[PDB]
Parts: structure tokens; C-alpha cells; sequence
């Protein structure tokens, strides 16, 4: 009935309905008879993109006129998730859009479910990046992100009888309605080739392969602001003229299209397998391609703002932030662009580069810092190796000529490790030496960087090193994912200003004992639990009881994350439930356990752990004697959407990594913000959460990070004494109770005292008893409903500090020296 | 200045200007700073596509409600050219769009020049297809075309010092604003695999590769009607799930993506080189892909129109027309879809197939009819070979049962040639045996098919064979490419109804001697010649004199087309001009010779001819003693756009193929319609043109088709006597006058009496003298300006018969049994 009428600025139900129908008809991607939910999604998204374009454009023009110092965030991952709910929310158009879609015959919820997540990231590195973008927008900061437009993500995880199987993502196999292609924004990116030395001493990278980098903008709208910034993504492309027709017409199709194939490879998947030289080269190509395209674009915008400019202004007008060591090549690439393409001398280009770049480190373990073969780097990126060797020459000369106390450490401090067997470039060393600031992501992590990992560098530059505690946006992670709870918070604080000033949540503490609030709290959590139930049934086929305790663990599958401990706990609780009399079973607290996460495909034990969880669920969930008191579900394809479904409905979440292994952990912060209590080790963000929410609202257990090496040494000296419940759990897994899959090889990782891959290095067995004791505390606290709801309210009430708004403001002031630039 | 305001139905300058700016802003493909000619082009096209969508939709719905019999035209080529001018013209929005672009700061002409031709075809087969689509739309016929969405055409021709070089077309490297993707219209297409026999006797093609066939519609608007039909184009695609991640992550990138690569190959170029087994298989895959995707879509639309349907209705509701033998596989594919996917028995599916399919043949030479190795067919399309062998078994049984006088000819009449040395499938035989109608494309061609090529088949089915003389649309080829001449015609006929009733042009004959008309005619031709001069200067750098005689030959470069005869004529003319006294040179008619066309890349002598034309021009054009009387220019990258520039400005065109070699030739018709006289052999469309325009208005020469074999035999018997002027032309080319390129090997094709590639089989030497005598007649006729202009007017006046509207109306009534279905 509703007729097409374009209105790019539609802000009421009737105008918005007209604009959606306009796109359906005049921006078609389907046959015109079809107006199903999927077609309704694309039309709605295109209706919203109209407003996004207006704002993006206004923002671009304003930043152009003002010529503020601008920050560019370089990341190999962005976990954008779905864009619909967030776009509608930040434009504060919820009611009008929900009403428009109703007049067109749909519930907004159903349409929202059609959207595929943007497969542009994998883990916490990427979701941090995504949260940061939302906060940069909302704080009106002149800042952008750059990334790669990956076609297939890491992988879509499916769960079969074999356990995890890995299939390419398909989010772009029709189209993304959010992105805007910029066919004028193309930069050449080189690979391989060699260095031409000119008579005047200048140098030029020549020959090799040249790919085209094409820009796509993804608009990022701020909450309660016109300010709309960009996640500018690159697509690697060959030109038509790069296809060799002679070869094609001889039947040599692969040779004919070899440039197109190498360009496609760059944006196929994140973290392509790098056991072989091909893979190592591919990963390096992706990092270089990000770096080179992004820096060419940045330099081009710097010049475009010239009202007449001097290169001395560059580090007063540009900040480049490296998320982890993946964008390390920005350092030598910026030197290359300055000196070769722009004529600067080494000293002037170094002064610019060292004042522009900053490095954020996300790791405790020095073994985990990136290193590349010097031969591979010479092959792919000869001119950059020239620049890197010069950076290292100068640095080492300075240590030799000023720090004689460090002479014996030059072999570890240098960027180039000239080990006779496997000479490498130490990318973290390149980052620390070159960057004006280096930061960690939690206080303890940052102290560990200063005191252990980079101590000799701290000695050289005692003001280089800073902390910036991670955070999460309360838009995506509370306001938009839990609207009913958000309405309760607004009502009781008598303001909605908490959405941009999350510290206002402490105003809930005075009401934590108030039974009317506890009632409304409980109703909210229950609603979310029924929605979650529905979802889990939909996607795993298992019915789950929403009056049961929802216990959730969702992280990357990995021995140090200790999913294996959780699952052995479940196996023990199952066994005891089975042995109990039915009269005794009625005393226990019913529980639905939910584990999810992806396993790196080639990581054998991680894949065995996923298989184990599923085999355990298959048995427990189908056992009519205890399945009223316990169910276990492996939740597949964990991504932002899945987190948006689980987090609002969560009651207990598990953050149980071996102490000392986690720098941070932002999912912890999401769960705490949503009233979900944590069972956790004293590690990463758990430390700060427990501080802010109060130790009485947190379930702590396990060895502490300083005990861990002592306890490993006790194991090696044969002094470990396994708890009987742990031994019984193990045996039961080895009993055959969970089918014909031999779990013996997985569990052998927990056996013995010595050997790589043996001796329970992650202290599954040692922590097990305090872990089970904590789970007993959870049960007892759960049975006291009023006490539970009080703890849940305090958890939300104490979450203010974890806002990514706080984090980004600190970066803005202390590292980038940028400020708000609100679009009028 | 002008503000964005969407108006899909914009019909005046101000509304249209707003809609263009609306697309520029809200359908962006560029950074928002840029509004150059290219960006203007895209925005203007999108503005027009708005109107095209409305009409396409209205048309689709109307055909759906009516359930008329509908024709589907299958072609491996469409020469669509540029769409802008044609779209504006058919919507009769010329004035409003030219004014809109002027208010936005542009001339429509400049915007028009930004458009890349759709590289979807190569030659006359494809432009015929494109003309037919325009006439289907204009005559309100329920008819569509199906084609492949080729990414890179055949090739873009560049001319370098080496002559022709071939580069991939790039029309899709940003996007095409005309097409509409239909993500719900996807069909599976199989290759290789094997045939499963089921216990119930049914058979199923299984295994092998499976690609996805995705539809894109290109709207084809009719002149003076709402009726807008489709050229539906297929893209071959792999699914994301077809990428093998294990292999990708092992560094085996080619293996990982091998399905994606085989899908991409299908739509890379037209006519991929087929000397090797790979290429033969790729060409077959392209034909099968077209056929299978198209027929699945047709069957799906047949069912979608059901009001309740019976299969007996299918051939009353569907006609499939095969343009040449490339869609031969529609016959067995339609039997496969009917019997396997839809459950029909052989006899019912054959009755349906034989009444649905018809075949248009375009060939005089039996050596030219497509044949494929039986083994290759078995490998790629096993189920189709099963069906083909059954068709052939039954047909041969029919000859035994009913036409025992043909028993001895079964080995030539059968579809399967079981020659022990080279067993093949004869695709033409399959087409003739299966189709209810077979037609040729000119009266003489059709008589040759009945009397020689398929005589025994005519004997079996004496009503199968028909003629349908080709034609051209007077919209693209007169009304839109020559607006000024069109305005003169309208003024003198006192009507513009000729645009859809081209036989009205005979009303110009009474005026062919009228001095005022001749004056206006000349003025019109002169304006077109100056535009052509500009263009030639732009695209070759050669400055040409528009008061000279413009002599044009534009066809595929080939020894039988006899560009080599033309160029040797030019070389002789140049030599005589140089030898003349300047007093004598002033007696001659100045001439600009223009040759163009593409050479197949591996066809050595064709490429040598392109080089020769360029080397001759380089010398003549830069010779200040005769370049006032002669210039020669090779016009590069001949395509629809180039013909749109040359044809309106042409005075003489050359259609000089060896007699008996051409079935038709539509470019002949386009020239005749535009008042350009023809120097030509008695062959192809020249026969009918000369009849219609009058023998006094045509320059005929050369051997006739009945003489050709006798003359070839005389050459073999050593009785040929070369004309001295021919010999002198040859020698001068061998003199070194045209640079260091040795033309000896090229000319060796004209030497000797026997040998493949030798002995002047195309009668260049024999026809040369009557050719030079005709060119002499042209010069004399040119000097009599009134007599020339009378002949030019008579040429246009007699061109009515060559309308594609006549051609399609005949197909509609006599072959498809479809009728007008005007959209209200
Ligand atoms: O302003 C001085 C100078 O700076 C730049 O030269 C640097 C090169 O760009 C860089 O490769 C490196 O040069 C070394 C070569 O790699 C090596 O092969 C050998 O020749 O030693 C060189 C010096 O150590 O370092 C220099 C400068 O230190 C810029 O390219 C010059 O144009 C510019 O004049
Ligand atoms: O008419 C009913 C019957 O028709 C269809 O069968 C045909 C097959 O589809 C077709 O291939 C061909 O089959 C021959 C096989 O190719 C070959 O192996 C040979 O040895 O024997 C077969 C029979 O000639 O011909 C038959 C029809 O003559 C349809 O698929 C059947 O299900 C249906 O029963
Ligand atoms: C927040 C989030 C993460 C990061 O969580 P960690 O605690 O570091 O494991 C990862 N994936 C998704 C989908 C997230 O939403
Ligand atoms: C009309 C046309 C053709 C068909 O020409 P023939 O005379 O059949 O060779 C080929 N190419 C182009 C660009 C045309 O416009």
C-alpha cells in the first residue's frame, strides 16, 4: 500500500516507510515481485545509509575546513558485527523505524536477523578496534580507522559429528549495503622488485608486482552527534590490463590471471595459514598493503587541506596508531614515501616518522611478538629492509656510543636478530625504537611491559611507555543489546545521560536492596533469557530451560583459556548428578552450561576440546535422569551477533584463563555491565572488574600469576598431588561414556611431569579444586534470589570505568594530542 | 548550485537536474568532492535507469498477467554499444536531459563520450541481436534476449608501432549503471560428472563441477512505447563454500580457488582461443552455461504464470530462437530438464522441444559449421551425449523407415559423424533435425541453404526452411546517430512516422533532383564529416579534410573481406599521385581513406594487413606533395561507438568480400540508410540493397559467385594473367617505401597457383582491375555533385526494407507465432 517516496532525511514513520519502499523499487538487487524479510533488510539499510552519507559528507567537509590534527588507527581486524541496530540507535530513530517497518508488514527484530555480520575481524583485537571507532565518533574526535576488506573472514564455524568444520564466510556474496566505494581513491602498492640507486644518491623501489588499492568507506555514526567518521577499507585489485590475453587464449588460464589471483589472495581471509613460505609471504603482503595504501591516503589528505604545505607540520596534523605489531611496516613505509616519493632527507623524514607513530602492545609473552625471516623480508620488500637496516645501524651505533652498560645486550635490543641459523626482524623492537609512545592495555600488563618485556628500552626512553586500559562502548553493549534493562536504568537514575557518561551508573547502588528495582531487574533478565533460549534452540536444536542458571564461556578455544577445565567440571557435576538419588537431585541448582569459540584449524587439541564439549552435551542433554538439572551446549560460530544474544541473557560468565596469561579481556567488561556475575581468575581485566564492582560481587578462585612458575616447578619435581575429583573427571572422560572418540591423546596433555605438550602446563589440575569450590559458592548465592539480584545490580552499577569513551579520551589527550571537533 | 531532489519520473530540465544530483550524492561511487564528466555520466545514467526500472516492472507485470506466448532469443554475443543516447531518445527526453546537463555545467555530448561500450559482443551476429532487441521492444512483442555477462569483451584494440595489440576491455572495472542484478535469480549449472541410472529408469546427471548462474537484467526500452523488455545476462559464480580453506591455509592458493577460477574463466572473454583441449572445453562450457541457465529461467517463468500447468502448453507459451549454432545445446538441455528434473517421457519431451526451438543459420560455407569431438562432449556433458545419441538413433531409424532413397546418405545426414580418424558431433545437423524452423538471413543465402547445404533435410521437411532477411534499427542507426539528417527527412516527408515505418522513406524519391533538398542534404553530410574529422584527429592525431571524399571500410580484418585489395588500390593511387605533375593532381578527386576492424590475434596475415594500413598512412599522410589529395587512416578499436561516428559522415563504403562468401552484412544497410554509396561485389546484403536503391546508385564490380570456382580452377591450371597495375601495386609495397617492415610474406599469399595460404584464393588479383575501374567511376560520379547527391538521397529513399522492425515482425508471425502485447 505504501508508495515510493525518496526522503534522504526521513525522521518519522511515514517518511521512513516511503524511503524504504523507494529503495526497494529504485535500488533493486532482486526481482520486483519479492518483498521478503531479506529484501526488507537491504531496503532499510539503504534508507539508513542515506542519512549516514549526509553526515559523513558534512563531517568530511568540516574536518577539511578546520584542518585539525587527525588520528588514523591501523588495524588488521575490525569486528563490526551487524550495523542496523547500531545505526538506528545512534541516529536515535528507534521508534520511527520500528513503526515504519510495521506499516510495511514487518517486525524490526525479524529484519535485523537477516543481516550478516561484517567478516572483517576475528577476536578481541578487532572488537577493541570497533569499539574505539564508535567512541571516536561519539566524542567528536577527528579520527578514522583503516583496515582490509576481507571477503571471507577467518571462517564460519559449523559443528558436525567430526566437531568443528571451517567454511568461508559469505557476507559479501550478495552485497553490503553499508559501504561506499570510492573509485577515485586508488593507490598503487608494490611487492617484490628491487631498488634503483640514482646518480644523485636517491633511491627508488621499482619492478615487481603492482596491485591497486581501492577504498571503501564504512560510515561510523556517533551517539547524539552529527559526527560521522570512517572505517576506510582496502580492496586489492589487479587492472583489466594485467590479464594476459595471449596466455588466456593459449589455454594457460592460471598464468594469464596470476596478478588478479595474487590481488584476490590478499583480501581472501584473515590470518592465512603461514606454515609455508607462500603463507608467510601472503601475511606480509596483507600488512604491507594496509600500511602503504593507508599512508598514501593520509599524506594525500594532509596536502589536500593546504590552504596555500611544510612537512614539519605533518606530525602536528597526523597521528598513526599501530594496533599490535601487524602495522609495523608503516614505520619504514612512511620513511620510504617521505624520502623517495617526496624528496626528504633521512633526518627530516625520521623526525616526522618518530613523532607520528605510536604502538599499542597486547601481549604478556615475549615468545608471541612477531618476527620475520630477514631473507623473506628482503625478497618481498627490499627497500623497506634497506630502511630497517639503517634504523638498526643508527640505533646500535647510539647504544655503542652512549650506553656501555648495555653493550652485552645489543644482541637482544637490536631490531635485526642476526642469529646464524634463522636471522629475523624483531617487529616489536622496530615498533618500540621508532614510536614516540608505547602503551599496554591494563595497568598490570603495562607494568609488566616496563619491568620485564621492554625494560632496557624504558632505560633509554623513560617517558615512552604509558598505560591505556581497554574499554567497551555502552551503546552496542548495553543501550542497544539490552533495551529493556536500559529503560529500567534510565527510569531509576532519572536520566539517560549514562549512555555517554557511564560513571552515572553508580547511582544504582543506593537502590541495590530495593525490591521494586529487584523485581524489574529480574523481569528484564528473564525476558532476555527467554530470547536467548529461543536463539539457542534455533541454532543448536537444543531446548533450554530459562529458569535455570545460564552459565556461559565464550572465548577463542585454547589450552590457556581452559575450556578443558570447564568441561571436566561439567563432566564431574554430571557424574555426581547421575549417582544422586532423585530426592537429592531436587536440592541442586539447575544449570544450562554454554561454551563457544573458534579453534585455529590446525591446532589439534583445541579442535579436540570442541569435539569433547559436543560429545559431552550429546550425552547429558539426552539423558532423561539429569537433563532437568544440567544441559551443556556448544554454541556455534561465535561472533558479535552471538555475543549480542548471549550477553543480555547471561547470569554467570567464566573468565578462567591461567593467571598471568591475559593482558586484558573486554568480553569480561560486557558481561559485568549487563548484570552477569563472573567466576574468574585474578588475571587481565578481572582484576579491575573485581575492584570496581566489589569483591563481594565476584567469584574468584585459583592460583595467582606469581604462584604459577613455582607450581610448574613443583610439577616438574614430582610434588603435584591431583585432587580426587579431577582424577575421577578424567577417568570418566576416558570411560567411553561419551562415545567412540578416543580422548586419550587430548588428556595426555594433562599427564606426566616433563615434556613439551605434557605435564598440564596451564594448571588445569592444580586449579580444579578451588574452581569447583567457587562453582559451589555460585550455586549457594544463586539460591538466594534477593542476594543474587543485589549483586547483579551492583555489577552494572560498578561498570562505569570500562567505557571505551574513557579509554579513547585518554588516548586523545596523552598520546595523539587531538581534541573534539564537533560538526555544526 | 542545483540541489539534490529525487524524482524517478523526472520529465523536465529542473526535475531531471535534481534527480541527477540526487544520484550523485546518494548513489555515490566516488569521493564527494568530485563532480567531473565521468561522475556526471554515472549520475545521468542512474537518473535514466529510474525510468527504465518503472517501465521494466510495468512490462514484467503485464506479461505476467497476460501469459502471452513469449520468445527467448539465445545469442553468444550482443553488441549493445553505449546506452545513454538511445535511452534518452526512446524515452523522448532529448531536450529536457540536454537542458538539465547544461544547468549542471555540461554539454550532453561530453558526458556521452565518457560511456564505455558494453563489451558483450564482437561482430555482426551480436549487433543483429542488439538490433532485434530494440525492434522487439518497439513492436511491443513479448520477447527477451539471454546472453553472457562477459567481463573483458573480445579485446580492446590499440595501435602501436608493431600494429595491432590486444588488451582486455575494462567496461566493468568500476560498474555499469544500466544493469540490475537479481540475487534471487540463481541457477546451478553442471560440468563433467556422470549419469546415474535409478531403479525406476529415470536418469540423473550427478557429480562434476557445479557453478552458480546469476542474472543481471539490462532494460531495453521501445521507441514510442512503455514496453521495456530484458537482455538478461548471466554471470558464472562459485559459492563462498567452494573455496577450500584447508588448501588455502596450506599455501595452495590455485587449488583452493579452482572452482572460482573455472567460474571466472566462463565470463572472461568472448571466443577464447580453442587450439588446445582446455580452450575447446571452455568454449563448450560457455555455450552450455548460457543454454542451461536460460532454459531453467524460462521454465521457471512458465510455471510462475500458472493461474491454477500442463506441459502441453509449453510450446504454445515459449519460443526459443538459436542465433547460429552456439546455442545448439538448448536442444538436449531442454530434453534433460523435461525428462530428468520434470519427469516427462522421451516422446512428450521431444514433442515439446521440437515445437519450441528454431534455428537461424548465418553461413554460406559448410566448413564453417560447428563440430565437436565426441570424446570431449562425453567428458564435459555426458548426459547430453546420451540424449544426442538417442536423437540420432531415432532420426536414422526414421530415414530407414520412411526415406530408403536416403540410406546411402545417412553417414552425412546423421548428427554423429563416426569417422574413425575424427569422430564428431555435427551441431548444425542437430539443430536442423530438432528445430521446427530453420532460416537464413538473406534470400540468396536462404536459397543456398535449401539447394546445397541442407538439400536432403529440405527433402525430408519441405516446410522447415524459411528466409528472414536481416535488418537494422532506424533508431540507433539514423534517428539518434544522425539527428540533422533525420530532421531533414521529417521535414520533406512531412512526418516523423518513418521512425517506426521506414518504408515511408520512398517518399523522398520524388525529391531526389530537388535543388533545395540536395543543398540541405549536402549541408547535413558536411556537418557529419566535420564531426568525423574532429573524432579522427582526437583518436589518431591525423588532420583530415572534410571537403574530401570520405571512403570507409570497416569489417573484421580477414583475407576474404579483402582489406588487402583496398590497401593495394590506395598504394597504386598514391604512386600515380606522386608521379603526376601538380597541374595533373588538381584534376583528381581528393579522398580520405579510412579502414578499420579487428584482427583475430593469432591470424598472422590479418595482423600484417593492419600493420600495412598504418605504415602506408604514416607515409602518405606526412607527404606534403600529395597529402592534399590522399590520406589514409587506420581507425582503431572499431566498435558500435566508432561506427556511430563513421556512418553519419560516410560518402562511400566498401563491401568487397569475395563473391559467394557473405550470407548478409548489416553494416552495408546502415551505410545505405545514411546516404553513403556502396562500392561492392554481388554478394550478401549488397544484392538486396542494390535492388532496392537501384543499380544506378551502386558501384558494382568483380567476379560473381558462380564464376568463383571456375576462376580458382583457372589459377590452379596456370592460366591466370595478372593486371599490370596490380603487379605495380605489389612491387611498390615491396620497395621499402613504407619503412623497414618486410611485406613479402603477406604478399606471398597472392603468389603461386596452389598451396594452402597461397595462390590468391580470394581473387584479389583477378578482381583488382574491375575494382580499380569502379573506383574510377566513383571519382567521376563524385565530381558531378548534383548526380552524387541524387544517388545519396535515392540510397536513403530505398532503405526502408532494411528495418529490423520488418525482420522481427516476420519472425513474430511466421516462426514464433507471438503478437503485440502493449503495456497500458
Ligand atoms: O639525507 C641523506 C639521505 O637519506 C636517504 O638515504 C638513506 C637510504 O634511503 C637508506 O637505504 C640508507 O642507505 C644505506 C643503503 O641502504 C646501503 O646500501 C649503503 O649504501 O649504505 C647507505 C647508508 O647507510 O640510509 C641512507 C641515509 O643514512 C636518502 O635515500 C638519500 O637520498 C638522502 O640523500
Ligand atoms: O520415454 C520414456 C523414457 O524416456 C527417457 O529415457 C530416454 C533416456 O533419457 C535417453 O538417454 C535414452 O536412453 C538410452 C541410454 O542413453 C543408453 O544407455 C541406451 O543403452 O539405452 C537407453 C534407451 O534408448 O533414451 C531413452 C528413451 O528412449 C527417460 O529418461 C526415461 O526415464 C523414460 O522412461
Ligand atoms: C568483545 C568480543 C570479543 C573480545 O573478548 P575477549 O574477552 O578478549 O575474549 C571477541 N569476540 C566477540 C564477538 C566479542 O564481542
Ligand atoms: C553493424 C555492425 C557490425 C555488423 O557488420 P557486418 O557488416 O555484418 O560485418 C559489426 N560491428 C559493428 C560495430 C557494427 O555496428
Amino acid at each position: 500500500k505504501i508508495s515510493a517516496k525518496a526522503n534522504p532525511e526521513a525522521d518519522d514513520a511515514t517518511e521512513i516507510a516511503g524511503n524504504i519502499v523507494y529503495h526497494a523499487k529504485y535500488s533493486p538487487h532482486f526481482s520486483p515481485l519479492k518483498f521478503g524479510p531479506e529484501q526488507a533488510l537491504y531496503a532499510t539499510a539503504e534508507s539508513l545509509r542515506d542519512r549516514l552519507i549526509q553526515l559523513w559528507n558534512e563531517t568530511y567537509v568540516h574536518f577539511n575546513k578546520v584542518d585539525p590534527k587527525q588520528t588514523y588507527y591501523l588495524s588488521m581486524e575490525y569486528l563490526q558485527g551487524r550495523a542496523l541496530t547500531n545505526a538506528i540507535g545512534n541516529l536515535n530513530l528507534q521508534g520511527p523505524y520500528a513503526d515504519a517497518l510495521r506499516t510495511l508488514g514487518y517486525e524490526l527484530e525479524e529484519i535485523a536477523e537477516q543481516e550478516k555480520d561484517a567478516a572483517l575481524g576475528n577476536g578481541g583485537l578487532g572488537r577493541l578496534a570497533s569499539c574505539f571507532l564508535d567512541s571516536m565518533a561519539t566524542l567528536n574526535l577527528p579520527a578514522w580507522g583503516y583496515g582490509l576488506r576481507y571477503r571471507h573472514g577467518l571462517f564460519k564455524q559449523i559443528i558436525t559429528k567430526k566437531g568443528q568444520e571451517e567454511i568461508p564466510e559469505d557476507w559479501l556474496e550478495k552485497f553490503s549495503p553499508w559501504e561506499i566505494v570510492r573509485h577515485d581513491v586508488v593507490f598503487p602498492v608494490r611487492f617484490f622488485g628491487k631498488v634503483q640507486v640514482n646518480p644523485d644518491g636517491s633511491r627508488k623501489w621499482v619492478d615487481g608486482d603492482v596491485v591497486q588499492a581501492l577504498a571503501y568507506d564504512v560510515p561510523i555514526p556517533g551517539y547524539g552527534t552529527k559526527n560521522t567518521i570512517s572505517l576506510r577499507l582496502w580492496e586489492a585489485k589487479a587492472r583489466a590490463e594485467d590479464l594476459d590475453l595471449f596466455q588466456f587464449n593459449e589455454g594457460e588460464y592460471e598464468l594469464a590471471a596470476q596478478l588478479h589471483s595474487r590481488a584476490q589472495q590478499i583480501c581472501t581471509v584473515l590470518y592465512p595459514g603461514d606454515a609455508t613460505e607462500n603463507g608467510k609471504l601472503l601475511r606480509l603482503k596483507q600488512q604491507f598493503f594496509l600500511c602503504s595504501a593507508s599512508l598514501q591516503d593520509i599524506i594525500s589528505r594532509f596536502h589536500e587541506r593546504s590552504t596555500t604545505r611544510k612537512w614539519s607540520e605533518f606530525p602536528s596534523k597526523v597521528a598513526v596508531q599501530m594496533n599490535d605489531t601487524h602495522p609495523t611496516l608503516a614505520i619504514p613505509e612512511l620513511m620510504r614515501l617521505l624520502m623517495d616519493d617526496n624528496g626528504l632527507g633521512w633526518d627530516e623524514a625520521w623526525d616526522v616518522t618518530s613523532k607520528t607513530v605510536a604502538y599499542t602492545n597486547h601481549t604478556v609473552l615475549p615468545e608471541a611478538l612477531e618476527k620475520w625471516s630477514q631473507s623473506l623480508m628482503w625478497k618481498l620488500l627490499p627497500r623497506h629492509m634497506e630502511i630497517i637496516e639503517e634504523i638498526d645501524k643508527r640505533f646500535v651505533q647510539t647504544i655503542r656510543d652512549t650506553r656501555v652498560d648495555l653493550e652485552d645486550k645489543i644482541s637482544s635490543l637490536s631490531i635485526l636478530d642476526n642469529n646464524p641459523q634463522k636471522p629475523v626482524v624483531r617487529m616489536a623492537n622496530l615498533c618500540v625504537v621508532s614510536s614516540h609512545t608505547v602503551n599496554g592495555v591494563a595497568q598490570l600488563h603495562s607494568d609488566i611491559l616496563k619491568a620485564e618485556l621492554f625494560a632496557d628500552y624504558v632505560s633509554i626512553w623513560p617517558n615512552k611507555f604509558q598505560n591505556k586500559t581497554n574499554g567497551i562502548t555502552p551503546r552496542r553493549w548495553l543501550r542497544f543489546c539490552s533495551p529493556e534493562l536500559s529503560d529500567i536504568i534510565t527510569k531509576w537514575l532519572k536520566t539517560d545521560k549514562w549512555i555517554t557518561d557511564l560513571d552515572l551508573l553508580t547511582g544504582l547502588r543506593q537502590f541495590a536492596d530495593n525490591e521494586e528495582l529487584q523485581s524489574e531487574w529480574a523481569s528484564a533478565k528473564t525476558a532476555n533469557k527467554k530470547r536467548l533460549a529461543q536463539y539457542i534452540e534455533r541454532v543448536t536444536g537444543v531446548s533450554i530451560d530459562p529458569t535455570s542458571l545460564f552459565d556461559i564461556q565464550v572465548k577463542r578455544i585454547h589450552e590457556y583459556k581452559r575450556q578443558l577445565m570447564n568441561i571436566l567440571g561439567v563432566v564431574y557435576r554430571f557424574k555426581k548428578l547421575k549417582e544422586m538419588k532423585p530426592e537429592e537431585r531436587k536440592k541442586t541448582v539447575p544449570r544450562t552450561v554454554m561454551i563457544g569459540g573458534k579453534a585455529f584449524a590446525t591446532y589439534t587439541n583445541a579442535k579436540r576440546i570442541v569435539k569433547l564439549v559436543n560429545d559431552v552435551g550429546d550425552v547429558v542433554n539426552s539423558d532423561p535422569e539429569v537433563n532437568e538439572y544440567l544441559k551443556v551446549v556448544f554454541v556455534p560460530n561465535y561472533n558479535v551477533t552471538v555475543a549480542e544474544m548471549l550477553i543480555p541473557g547471561s547470569e554467570l560468565s567464566q573468565h578462567i584463563s591461567t593467571a598471568g596469561m591475559e593482558a586484558s579481556g573486554t568480553s569480561n567488561m560486557k558481561f559485568a555491565l549487563n548484570g552477569c556475575l563472573i567466576i574468574g581468575t585474578l588475571d587481565g581485566a578481572n582484576v579491575e572488574i573485581r575492584e570496581e564492582v566489589g569483591e563481594e560481587n565476584f567469584f574468584l578462585f585459583g592460583a595467582t600469576a606469581d604462584q604459577v612458575p613455582r607450581l610448574r616447578k613443583e610439577r616438574e619435581d614430582g610434588l603435584f598431588k591431583p585432587d580426587p575429583r579431577f582424577e575421577e573427571a578424567k577417568q570418566f572422560v576416558k570411560s567411553g561414556v561419551f562415545g567412540s572418540y578416543d580422548y586419550g591423546p587430548l588428556l595426555d596433555s594433562l599427564e606426566g611431569n616433563t615434556g613439551f605438550g605434557r605435564g598440564d602446563y596451564f594448571l588445569v589440575g592444580y586449579d580444579f579444586p578451588s574452581y569447583m569450590d567457587a562453582q559451589a559458592k555460585v550455586d549457594e548465592a544463586y539460591k538466594d534470589r534477593k542476594g543474587w539480584l543485589k549483586m547483579s545490580i551492583l555489577s552494572t552499577a560498578g561498570s562505569g570505568k570500562f567505557s571505551s569513551d574513557r579509554t579513547i579520551a585518554q588516548y586523545a589527550k596523552e598520546i595523539w594530542n587531538i581534541e573534539a571537533c564537533p560538526v555544526p
